[PDB]
């Protein structure tokens, strides 16, 4: 019992971490083999941040202009190439430490976990999810960048994210392991506005089925609702419409507790239109939405 | 920017899980050196967790009725001692992951991370505090058992917590690795009923001061009060009545802000007389107590 926001063990990605410096920038890079992954961005000076040509400013770089340090060791650097907005620097050693890894690419209402790092030291584990505006709402300083978010399913570690950067609204921008940004963000000091950021519905209904589980049942009521007549109320409060697809992900959930997915809407309905009334869900006063299905069933069934 | 419930990275302390099974019952030990640590109801079956003599039920048990594994590799148990509700299985082999390490006992209101484990491999980690009523809120299933509880200094691992036991109010009670409880709980199926679970608020305070940090400032108002005031709307909201101990644990995040800790308490006075009033502060919609003054100064400045 009890409901936690929880995060993988980081240990399999603590592993990973190496520092990158190139000239004056230093960031995070993420060792897997003989490369070494991290944001383009390292290249770049504050003064051509502005309007950077990466394909032009990489001309000036060569091997030896890149710093790896893995702990206290130096890795020896015997090729670079940018892929998207990610630098892969070839190594002349492979990590030792490499878990066995896939890199996805993750859809909205995702969720993954980021271990924060600074000149390639872990300084914390969390978790959080790619938000339907594909922005993260993530904690991160100057220095974190090329910090990596990721899931791991027994022994294999799927990575989803690159940290790049922060918009001026404090929420994070960043690129999968290809280095292609979610999102519509460019990785450049310029006007790039977050859109409309959604509740992802499926996780809020997901999160009600954990607190049935664990006992906070007093939002229940005696109601239920179509898709149609609950999506008229999920548009207006910003939610994600649900689909019969997301009805199909919860399909465990309410097998688990025998509460109808079309119930289990009529009562988050009902939270939407009367709000909490000053009471609480699993230690939350707002309805959350950053535990995906899966994740309800993981913590509840103690997958390691 | 952003601020997160964020746990220490868990790898050191993966490094350091076991499964230690004694006659039916499996469950998590901690192997530091050439000991394994596990709670002592290890060694009880269901028929006798109602009200167990530990010292008679260990009579019956032989080094070798200690099955300890790490991975799929088992160790050789020479050795086994009770110290308080912890059994300390001394092994033939130093764990080569061991960590530099240290056995803290905490007090309430402090924070740690915790590494869920089943069948000494782990599952996830999380954020908790030890309560004012010295129980945990975390998320625990059966065979969770022996999971820990640490803070991170630098290279140093304080392990403060072993989890034991859920009350039928499913909050957690457990012990430091001295095997003492924290709190009055007792490792036995019986009645434990657990106190006033009251408001952490120094812990508020600095959350507050992490949420100016941040830019939610909304709350800020233009009052001040004396501890002494502060303390009958505190104890009138069942929050910890605030010292100048605390005030002055509070001194960096003043400083850093220019926000006196008396104003901060104002505000936090109005919240508590007058609600949110459907406002989120750092994206919660209550007053959160599980960050400390020194866990906002460290994820506000990075430490690794
Ligand atoms: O935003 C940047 C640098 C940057 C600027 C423009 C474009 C690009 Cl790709 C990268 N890095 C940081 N990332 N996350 C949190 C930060 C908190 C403070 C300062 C810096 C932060
Ligand atoms: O409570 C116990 C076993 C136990 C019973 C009485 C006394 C003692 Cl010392 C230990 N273990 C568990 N711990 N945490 C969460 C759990 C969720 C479900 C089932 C079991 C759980």
């Amino acid at each position: 019992s009890g409901f936690r926001k929880m995060a993988f063990p980081s240990g399999k990605v603590e592993g990973c971490m190496v520092q990158v410096t190139c000239g004056t920038t230093t960031l995070n890079g993420l060792w897997l083999d003989d490369v070494v992954y991290c944001p383009r961005h390292v290249i770049c000076t504050s003064e051509d941040m502005l309007n950077p040509n990466y394909e032009d400013l990489l001309i000036r770089k060569s091997n030896h202009n890149f710093l790896v340090q893995a702990g206290n060791v130096q890795l020896r650097v015997i090729g670079h190439s940018m892929q998207n907005c990610v630098l892969k620097l070839k190594v002349d050693t492979a990590n030792p430490k490499t878990p066995k890894y896939k890199f996805v690419r993750i859809q909205p209402g995702q969720t993954f976990s980021v271990l924060a790092c600074y000149n390639g030291s872990p300084s914390g584990v969390y978790q959080c999810a790619m938000r339907p505006n594909f922005t993260i709402k993530g904690s991160f300083l100057n220095g974190s960048c090329g910090s990596v978010g990721f899931n791991i399913d027994y022994d294999c570690v799927s990575f989803c994210y690159m940290h790049h950067m922060e918009l001026p609204t404090g929420v994070h921008a960043g690129t999968d392991l290809e280095g292609n940004f979610y999102g519509p963000f460019v990785d450049r000091q310029t006007a790039q506005a977050a859109g409309t950021d959604t509740t992802i519905t499926v996780n809020v209904l997901a999160w009600l089925y954990a607190a049935v589980i664990n006992g906070d049942r007093w939002f229940l009521n005696r109601f239920t609702t179509t898709l149609n007549d609950f999506n008229l109320v999920a548009m207006k409060y910003n939610y994600e419409p649900l689909t019969q697809d997301h009805v199909d992900i919860l399909g465990p959930l309410s097998a688990q507790t025998g509460i109808a997915v079309l119930d289990m809407c009529a009562s988050l309905k009902e939270l939407l239109q009367n709000g909490m009334n000053g009471r609480t869900i699993l230690g939350s006063a707002l309805l959350e939405d950053e535990f995906t299905p899966f994740d309800v069933v993981r913590q509840c069934s103690g997958v390691t």
